[PDB]
DNA sequence: GAGGCCGCCTGC
DNA sequence: GCAGGTGGCCTC
């Protein structure tokens, strides 16, 4: 029934090869394609590709299966084709026996006229090739056989196992206790004796070191001890040493044990490691170190990675060109002696590319697009932008740039029907000019916050993200950028995400999806996005980049559930990173005092920038004016309610007494008086109830006759509070310590993101706070009135995180050609 | 316009 | 129960 086609090919040990299989009356060869039916007799047929075919002298005939996924088994679930396959790197050897039929599959390459094939409108094939992972669809690998039965994902998984395995490279000096060497290599790195590297901060230590209840009747709701925006549970970054010495144990023989690669360093100094502790690090630049004597061994398998410490007086160009010209860059002018605590002089022995044309849609004043051009990748040569104010603010910031004021619909509609012009006069981008395209849809209907969001937006076929997708579809570019709130992920049963997804694939892209933290990219923010990339076939697909600054682990939950299955990003900085990270001190210390009301659009900084932070955004160039360092207008009633916060971190309308107040309106703030009785919530220690509402009790209703107007204690947040965690932040001061919590389009103090006073002064963050909030420039320029600004603001992708993925891009276009 | 008011889901 | 969400809508 089973015979051999010819004679063994290669003969090993156990296993004699063959190069084709008869199976009654079919014929099957190295290369073709079978299916089998699991060994759980109701799950679907699987497909793979032969790689071998053999017989071994214990078992019986077999081969070398490489799996194919099914369409389904991916992120894209129910919405894929249901001929189209995925290559995987999974399989394994399996007897014929499983072997069920031959199957035929069709590689549906890219054409050669892919980028012009956009705005247009029976058997298995594959295009693309699909991390599980990490939710990855990406150009087939191109690893070429020497290789007779050759499995390249067989091939893949070993270059996989080579590239983690720590390793020795050339030898050095054989002393009597061990083996020195002069470069190892681990997970693709180069390191050599003098290189900086990564350890973890358990590596090595160093050698240094009942309230008043009837006036705040709402504190007890405060009961949970858990401070929102608190930078007291983030952990250490990385430590930082030079390498001294790699070394290998040396068996009783002599030989050394390869397998147990030690390296000793010289520890370096963070100024907030030395004995003047946090302070030091409020003025010192983020990669500011201090050389040390001290030495440490650790084992090479912890090291996290490499980095450049140089000394700061050798190096040609100035230490912020050093510093912006490279990834982990760190320098010192000074060592540290511990035992003295004092600074000396370090020890002798311490010493092209054209940018893509981009078309942003959905621009809003830039944040976006100033990120890339920071990165250096992208010149933004068109923008689209629907509302005036920001469209104006766009072209301040890109004076070369042609600014669509238009419904990107109707664009278009316009290029799609052949037209040259907008009615603007302005010239439309058509196919080959747009060579990266990037946009951050309108966030309103996905946002948590949003309460209504099945009124108004409730088909994608006619949504701004299909609409954004046209785009890509017609333009083809070669890479593309989606952002939006990371609810993008999980909205609708993650039906949005896995059709945007799904479209993109249909195109031919390489894709996938990831959720950042911008704090962790360098602002005193928590703002979780998600983000969709894409890759045109010609393509290397981008990597997301890993995290640069450590940030509170609350903040940073970054997976995605899809139809049951985990799916993460390709980061690996989990638990540490290269710097220390950005406080609301860092962000605002330097800005003069403004009042309530504040509209003086242009004053004094009335001093240098005081931090590192400070100092990036504020500029190298002189700034004689700072610009709208402007507050919103709160009422009477509102500013008092700020004027009674305290300062101290984690105070919010919880801590407000409970008095009248003369406002300078001449009104009166009037007081809150519990009248109902919440059994779930008790009474003081005055005995006094703590209900505001008929609601409180049972199944009741609202009645108008408990409700109580103009009370300094807002009345809406005891009636609801115990469904709103006790509304958490409303009202809520900044600490100087910690950071902002997400920065939306107008802040208002009984907004859902409600922690927006000031750590000091009885008012709200300010224009030029919020910006900073987000990383702009100082010098970046908005436009309209204050709500105008507030909005542009705060729909923005901050320009740090934009530049963190910008750069990754930049690293695919050199990967490329 | 400005302030008050305040649902539901993912994730734990 | 706890924590988070580039907010909408309603009334004056
Ligand atoms: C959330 S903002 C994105 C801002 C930008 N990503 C940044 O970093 O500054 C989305 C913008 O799209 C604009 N918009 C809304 N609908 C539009 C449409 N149909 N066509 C074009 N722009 C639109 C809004 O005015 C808004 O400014
Ligand atoms: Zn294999
Ligand atoms: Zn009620």
């Amino acid at each position: 029934r089973i015979s051999w086609v010819g004679e063994a090919v290669k003969t090993d040990g156990k296993k004699s090869y063959y190069k084709k299989v008869c199976i009654d009356a079919e014929t099957l060869e190295v290369g073709d394609c079978v299916s089998v039916i699991p060994d759980d007799s109701s799950k679907p047929l699987y497909l793979a590709r032969v790689t071998a075919l053999w017989e071994d002298s214990s078992n019986g005939q077999m081969f070398h299966a490489h799996w194919f996924c099914a369409g389904t088994d991916t992120v894209l679930g129910a919405t894929s084709d249901p001929l189209e396959l995925f290559l995987v790197d999974e399989c394994e050897d399996m007897q014929l026996s499983y072997i069920h039929s031959k199957v035929k599959v069709i590689y549906k390459a890219p054409s050669e006229n892919w980028a012009m094939e956009g705005g247009m409108d029976k058997t298995y094939f594959y295009q693309l090739w699909y991390d599980q992972d990490y939710a990855r669809f990406e150009s087939p690998p191109k690893t070429q056989p020497n290789k007779f039965k050759f499995c390249v994902s067989c091939a893949r998984l070993a270059e996989m196992r080579q590239k983690e395995i720590p390793r020795v490279l050339e030898q050095l000096e054989d002393l009597d206790s061990r083996v020195l060497y002069y470069s190892a290599t681990k997970n693709g790195i180069l390191y050599r004796v003098g290189d900086g590297v990564y350890l973890p901060p358990e590596a090595f230590t160093f050698n240094i070191k009942p309230v008043d209840e009837d006036l705040y009747p709402e504190h007890y709701r405060k009961y949970s001890d858990y401070i929102k925006g608190s930078n007291l549970d983030a952990p250490e970054p990385y430590r930082i040493g030079r390498i001294k010495e790699i070394f290998c144990p040396k068996k009783s023989n002599g030989r050394p044990n390869e397998t147990d690669i030690k390296i000793r360093v010289n520890k370096f100094y963070r100024p907030e490691n030395t004995h003047k502790s946090t302070p030091a690090s409020y003025h010192a630049d983020i990669n500011l170190l201090y050389w040390s004597d001290e030495e440490a061994v650790v084992d090479f398998k912890a090291v996290q990675g490499r980095c450049t410490v140089e000394y700061g007086e050798d190096l040609p160009e100035c230490v912020q060109v050093y510093s912006m010209g490279g990834p982990n860059r760190f320098y010192f002018l000074e060592a540290y002696n511990a035992k003295s605590k004092s600074f000396e002089d370090p020890p002798n022995h311490a010493r092209k590319l054209p940018k893509l044309r981009t078309l942003d849609v959905f621009s809003g004043c830039g944040g976006l697009s100033e990120g890339f051009h920071q990165a250096g990748i992208s010149d933004t040569l068109w923008a689209i932008e629907m509302w005036d104010p920001a469209a104006q603010a766009f072209r301040l910031n890109n004076p070369g740039s042609t600014v669509f004021t238009e419904d990107c619909n109707i664009l278009l509609k316009l290029v799609m029907a052949g037209e040259t012009t907008n009615s603007r006069g302005q010239r439309l981008p058509q196919k080959g000019d747009v060579e990266m395209l990037c946009g951050g849809p309108p966030c309103q209907g996905f946002s948590g916050m949003n309460r209504f969001n099945s009124r108004t937006y409730s088909k994608f076929k006619n949504s701004l993200v299909v609409s954004f997708l046209s785009y890509c579809d017609y333009y083809r570019p070669r890479f593309f950028l989606l952002e939006n709130v990371r609810n993008f992920v999980s909205f609708k049963r993650s039906m949005v995400l896995k059709l945007t997804l799904r479209c993109l694939v249909r195109m031919g892209y390489q894709c996938t999806f990831g959720v950042l933290q911008a704090g962790q990219y360098g602002v005193a923010q928590t703002r979780r996005r998600a983000i969709i990339l894409a890759a045109a076939p010609g393509e290397k697909l981008p990597l997301f980049p890993e995290p640069l600054h450590v940030f509170a682990p609350r903040a940073c939950q970054l997976s995605v559930v899809v139809d049951d299955k985990k799916f993460v990003s390709n980061i690996t900085r989990l638990s540490s990173g290269p710097f220390r990270t950005i406080t609301v001190r860092d962000t605002m210390s330097d800005l003069p005092e403004v009042r309530n009301g504040a509209s003086a659009l242009e004053i004094s900084y009335n001093g240098e920038p005081q931090s590192w932070f400070q100092r990036q955004l504020r500029g190298a160039q002189y700034q004689p004016i700072l610009r709208d360092h402007i507050c919103k207008d709160m009422s009477a009633l509102v500013a008092a309610r700020m004027r009674h916060i305290p300062l101290a971190p984690g105070s919010d309308w919880r801590d407000l007494p409970n008095i009248e107040v003369r406002l300078s309106d001449g009104t009166m703030a009037r007081k809150l008086r519990y009248t109902h009785h919440d059994r779930k919530n008790g009474r003081s220690s005055s005995g006094a109830l703590r209900g505001v509402c008929s609601c409180v009790e049972a199944g009741k209703a609202c009645d108008p006759a408990a409700r109580q107007f103009n009370t300094l204690i807002p009345w809406c947040l005891p009636h609801t509070g115990n469904r709103h965690n006790h509304w958490a932040g409303l009202y809520g001061r900044l600490e100087w310590d910690g950071f902002f919590s997400t920065t939306v389009t107008n802040p208002e103090p009984m907004g859902k993101q409600g922690r927006v006073l000031h750590p000091e002064q009885h008012r709200v963050v300010s224009v030029r706070e919020c910006a900073r909030s987000q990383g702009f420039p100082d010098t970046y320029r908005l436009f309209g009135n204050i709500l105008d600004k507030h909005r542009q603001v705060g729909n923005a992708v901050p320009p740090p995180l934009a530049k963190a993925i910008g750069l990754e891009i930049k690293l695919c276009m050199l990967a490329k050609a």
